[PDB]
């Protein structure tokens, strides 16, 4: 027993990272097959970090300005392209570590692992959430860029989060693997605000489910509520509604621990309302929700992977 | 900036975890160069846990009554002994994968991180904290037993904890590499005394001046304290007295910021007298416990956010 945060085992993208250095900027890149794939930023200077021009500056660009570092092997760039956001650089030798591997764009509420790195080496793993507004609270300093975000399924990675930058707030913001922003964002260092942000609901119940799985119980209570009264307290402290289909993802967890989900959402409004008396759950006195439904039955049952 | 509970990466364990099967019961091991490491209790069946003889168990068994499992390879087990509670098996190859590695028995307190595994595979890996009462909050499932804490440094694996038991109260306890409890405890299923589990002041302390290397000085005041007057108010709220040795450890980041030990220890006294009042710290309402001094320095800037 027992519930963590707990990120997916970080081996096969460790092997995919590299040193990206055009300039006097370096960053991190992701090196799968041929190809290397890096924040496009790394191009400028600080001079023009402002409002750069990105097509143009590629221009003025050879294969020689950038190195590529992988661990002791340099690799040789024969040709480089812009996508979006991101730089593809093509590279001498296919990286033997590749492992299976998928880009896939998430949508907000879902969970990923996040393998900081600084200078191409990995330096720590923890998990995150997309959250509401497009933004991620993550651990990030200079240097961090090309960092990426990914998810394990079986033997397949799915990566995707590329990290590109900082906002004001302290909150980061990054692309998928085709270099498309999540959110309204822009690879500029100009100003740029996120909406607000919001509680992930489901995630919310999934994390109580969990408590309960692991004997945690004090805040189960006899009351009901319908949906829509459920969503008339939630938003007004600031949770995301809950839909239907909500409701259904829930369903597993319901059926393993007894407890209607509507049961769950009026425990759920008990504690919006009353506060929680001094008490914790699962040692938070916050609500936790970066727990997807799929994150808790698969930490509960002991899904593996390699 | 961020501050986040950061794992260590955790691929150059994942290429060390076997599985190790005797009779029924199957854990994981741990094959470094032509050892594998595992808890000596995978030579009990269920109905010897109360008082097994494991030293009645062992000389029962045959090299050939181990079966080792390393993904689809078996290997073959040509020794065995056992030192204090963990088990070594002698293999007849030695693993091409093994890092750089030590064995190191940490202090309560120290924090590391824990790839949790199944039958050889890794689920995921978190960051723990060894409670002052030498137990950890992890999570722990049938067949995680032979799970392994560690730290890595720079490209050295320090390993410092193996999975062996939960306690009935739901937290956890396992040995050095050497196979020494962390604790007072004995690999069998009889109620053992624990001490009682404190809050790991020193860590508060720590997390404090991360928050202030981040940015964030509302908690600070002009107080300060005695140590004594200090370690009052802790036990009153059930934290770890403070020691010189722990004010010596918090040298480098005190220094860093500006701000005395004693001094921070008067802002920790009026958080804990006075509460929080709606405010965080780092995103958190209650004060965090599970990074060390070292863990702080590790994550954040060397250039505090002034
Ligand atoms: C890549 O390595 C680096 C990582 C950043 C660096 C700062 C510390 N933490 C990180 O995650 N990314 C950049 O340096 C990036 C380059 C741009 C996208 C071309 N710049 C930033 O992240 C900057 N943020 C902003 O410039 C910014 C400023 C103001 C506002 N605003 O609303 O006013 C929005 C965004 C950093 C401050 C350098
Ligand atoms: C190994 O895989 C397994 C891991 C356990 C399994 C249950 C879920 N979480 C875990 O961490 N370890 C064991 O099964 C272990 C083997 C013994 C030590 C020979 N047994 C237990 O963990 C049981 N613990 C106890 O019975 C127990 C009772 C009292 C004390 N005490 O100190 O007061 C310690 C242990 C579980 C009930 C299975």
């Amino acid at each position: 027993s027992g519930f963590r945060k707990m990120a997916f085992p970080s081996g096969k993208v460790e092997g995919c990272m590299v040193q990206v250095t055009c300039g006097t900027t370096t960053l991190n890149g992701l090196w799968l097959d041929d190809v290397v794939y890096c924040p496009r930023h790394v191009i400028c200077t600080s001079e023009d970090m402002l409002n750069p021009n990105y097509e143009d500056l590629l221009i003025r660009k050879s294969n020689h300005n950038f190195l590529v570092q992988a661990g002791n092997v340099q690799l040789r760039v024969i040709g480089h392209s812009m996508q979006n956001c991101v730089l593809k650089l093509k590279v001498d030798t296919a990286n033997p570590k590749t492992p299976k591997y998928k880009f896939v764009r998430i949508q907000p509420g879902q969970t990923f692992s996040v393998l900081a790195c600084y200078n191409g080496s990995p330096s720590g793993v923890y998990q995150c959430a997309m959250r509401p507004n497009f933004t991620i609270k993550g651990s990030f300093l200079n240097g961090s860029c090309g960092s990426v975000g990914f998810n394990i399924d079986y033997d397949c990675v799915s990566f995707c989060y590329m990290h590109h930058m900082e906002l004001p707030t302290g909150v980061h913001a990054g692309t998928d693997l085709e270099g498309n922003f999540y959110g309204p964002f822009v690879d500029r260092q100009t100003a740029q605000a996120a909406g607000t942000d919001t509680t992930i609901t489901v995630n919310v119940l999934a994390w109580l489910y969990a408590a309960v799985i692991n004997g945690d119980r004090w805040f189960l209570n006899r009351f009901t509520t319908t949906l829509n009264d459920f969503n008339l307290v939630a938003m007004k402290y600031n949770y995301e509604p809950l839909t239907q289909d909500h409701v259904d993802i829930l369903g597993p967890l319901s059926a393993q621990t007894g407890i209607a989900v509507l049961d769950m959402c009026a425990s759920l409004k008990e504690l919006l309302q009353n506060g929680m008396n001094g008490r914790t759950i699962l040692g938070s006195a916050l609500l936790e929700d970066e727990f997807t439904p799929f994150d808790v039955v698969r930490q509960c049952s002991g899904v593996t992977f390699q």
